[PDB]
Parts: structure tokens; C-alpha cells; sequence
């Protein structure tokens, strides 16, 4: 991937906050100098230090020394001393989602959205690409148990990332493929559906959206999407269907049907009908990306979960 013009030192304000340390880890593995700051030392900050990322405790204006850009979680608060010093010194400040957007530039990015099941689905799809030997970069909002990290840099073109709908963060992403697991109510619910539509409009006109056709709210916004859509679910009118579902204690067995493919029997190593649906979402993108049946089966059968 190309260098970012004149960016050598990136400083994360609130690096112990959610979503921040995974981006910092990927950028660090790419060769950027990564520093950060946070209110209180934590298991996240103690660890970031262990991989060479200096993590100041307490926000002092001097913590942004030598930084070329600052990363904040969502909004820019001028009352924060590091933020205020950066504005005084004309240092750029971007939100986390915009920095994640830049990791997708020049990559084949897959953004996993939905109200529930993003972390699980992102993990499943990442494992499927790993099993196909496609070494993906990934950014998960949780510990991938198979690797022991939230996020890692891969050498392939792929990056799989959680796409957060809160604060409309995911509109800063420019993916080549997207998942929407569900759109659940519990601003207004109508604005929220609009933003999911906007998110999919960020796909290129030829990009793929894999969405759960069992969800009535997803079904409602499909006429507005204007991109290639593949629906998954249990219902009969889905492009991708799990049938013959058997809940077997901590494991589930099902058959996935896919247009132009022979029926495929699978076992997912996690309980719950929602995780069969999450696996269908990952299967959808993985199939389109060329992942073999064997890689999909191995990934699902032995799935170590997300911490
Ligand atoms: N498809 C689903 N539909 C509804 N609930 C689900 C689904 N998948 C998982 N869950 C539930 O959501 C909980 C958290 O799952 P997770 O995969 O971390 O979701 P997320 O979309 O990443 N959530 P958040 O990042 O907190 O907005 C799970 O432990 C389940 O209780
Ligand atoms: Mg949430
Ligand atoms: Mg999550």
C-alpha cells in the first residue's frame, strides 16, 4: 500500500477507547510511528506499550510532540489539551472511522455492518479468508481467539473490518463489499435506515452487498440500494438459504444453498440460530470472493470464537 503523504507519526487520543487500538496496531505493523494517550492505564495501554507504542496517561499538550496527525474516536473536543494543542499547531485531526477508511483505500475492503453480530461475522469471514490462505488484514471490535489480537496486518489485498453505524461512522468507509446483518430498533429509526442506505451507496456500482433477507427493515430498504444484492436467511425467498438446521448443544449443523452450487452441509462451532445467520453472511462474501467449500467448512467447524 502507498505511504500517506508526509505522515510518519500518528497519535491516538484515547487509544484505550473502543476501536482505536486495532487501527493503531495495523498502522504500527505497516511502519508508522504510533503513539497514544488515555485517561487511565489499562490492560489495553499496558499491552500497547509491550509492542512499542508509547501510551501517555493523562492528556497534556506535550503528548502530541512530533505527531503529523491525530486520531479521535468520534468528535473533536477542543477542551482536550492534546486536541487543543493540535489545533494551535495546525496538526490535522481525523476521527477513527476516517483513519479506518484510509486503511481500505488501495485495498479490497469488506465492511461488516448491522446492529448485532458485526464482531462475530467479521471474525467468521476473516477466518474463512485465512483458511483459503488469503492472509487478510482485519480490524475486529474484539479479541479473535485464534490469533490473540483485535487486528492484524496481512499481505493480501483483503481487509475485513467492523462497520459501526453509531454516529454514522461507517459512512467514512469506502468498501468493495459490504454486509448488513440486521437493522434493529431497540435520532429516529427512519434516519437510521437512511444511513444504512447511504452506507451501501458508498459501494462502487459493481460492489456486492450481502444482507439478511429475513429482516423486514432490510427488505424495506432494498429498493433504495441500487447495487448488487445477495440476500441470506432461513426464509424461502433468500438467495442464500440455511435449511435442515439442527441445534446440537454448543454446535449447529445446517445446509447452505447457493445459486449455481451444490447444497453444502456445514457445522458451526457456536450455539444459537443468530450465529447460523452470521455464518451465512460470511459465506455470502466468501463465496463471491472465491473461497472454496473446504476453507468455509474448516473455518466454521473449528471456530475458536471472539473474546
Ligand atoms: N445476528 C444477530 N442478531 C441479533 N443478535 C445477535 C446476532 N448475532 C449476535 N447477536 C447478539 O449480539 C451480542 C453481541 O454480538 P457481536 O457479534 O459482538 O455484535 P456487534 O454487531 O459487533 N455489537 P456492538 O459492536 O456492541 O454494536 C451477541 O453476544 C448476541 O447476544
Ligand atoms: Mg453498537
Ligand atoms: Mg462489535
Amino acid at each position: 500500500h502507498h505511504h500517506m503523504r508526509r505522515i510518519k507519526h500518528i497519535h491516538f487520543v484515547g487509544i484505550g477507547g473502543a476501536g482505536m487500538c486495532g487501527i493503531a496496531e495495523v498502522l504500527a505493523n505497516q511502519g508508522y510511528k504510533i503513539s497514544g494517550s488515555d485517561i487511565k492505564a489499562s490492560k489495553t495501554t499496558q499491552q500497547l506499550e509491550e509492542n512499542g507504542i508509547k501510551v501517555y496517561i493523562g492528556h497534556e499538550a506535550e503528548n502530541i510532540k512530533n505527531a503529523n496527525v491525530l486520531v479521535v474516536s468520534t468528535a473533536i473536543d477542543p477542551e482536550n489539551p492534546e486536541v487543543k494543542a493540535a489545533i494551535e499547531q495546525r496538526i490535522p485531526i481525523v476521527r477513527r472511522a476516517e483513519m479506518l477508511g484510509e486503511l481500505m483505500r488501495y485495498r479490497h475492503g469488506i465492511a461488516v455492518a448491522g446492529t448485532h453480530g458485526k464482531t462475530t461475522t467479521t471474525s467468521l469471514l476473516t477466518t474463512m479468508l485465512a483458511e483459503e490462505n488469503l492472509d487478510p488484514t482485519y480490524v475486529i471490535g474484539g479479541l479473535l481467539n485464534s490469533t490473540g489480537v483485535n487486528a492484524a496486518l496481512g499481505e493480501s489485498r483483503f481487509i475485513v473490518a467492523e462497520a459501526d453505524e453509531s454516529d454514522a461512522s461507517f459512512l467514512y468507509l469506502q468498501p468493495m463489499a459490504a454486509i448488513v446483518t440486521n437493522i434493529d430498533a431497540d435520532g429516529s429509526f427512519d434516519k437510521l435506515k437512511d444511513t444504512f442506505v447511504q452506507f451501501l451507496h458508498n459501494l462502487p456500482f459493481y460492489g456486492l452487498a450481502v444482507v439478511c433477507g429475513d429482516d423486514a427493515n432490510i427488505r424495506e430498504i432494498l429498493p433504495r440500494v441500487g447495487r448488487p444484492v445477495i440476500t441470506y436467511g432461513f426464509n424461502e425467498d433468500n438467495d442464500i438459504r440455511a435449511i435442515d438446521v439442527e441445534q446440537d448443544g454448543m454446535r449447529s449443523h445446517f445446509t447452505v444453498l447457493r445459486k449455481g452450487r451444490e447444497p453444502l452441509r456445514l457445522t458451526i462451532n457456536q450455539p444459537g440460530l443468530h450465529n447460523v445467520l452470521n455464518a451465512l453472511a460470511a459465506i455470502g462474501v466468501a463465496t463471491d470472493e472465491g473461497v472454496s467449500d473446504e476453507a468455509i467448512s474448516r473455518a466454521l467447524k473449528g471456530f475458536s470464537g471472539v473474546g
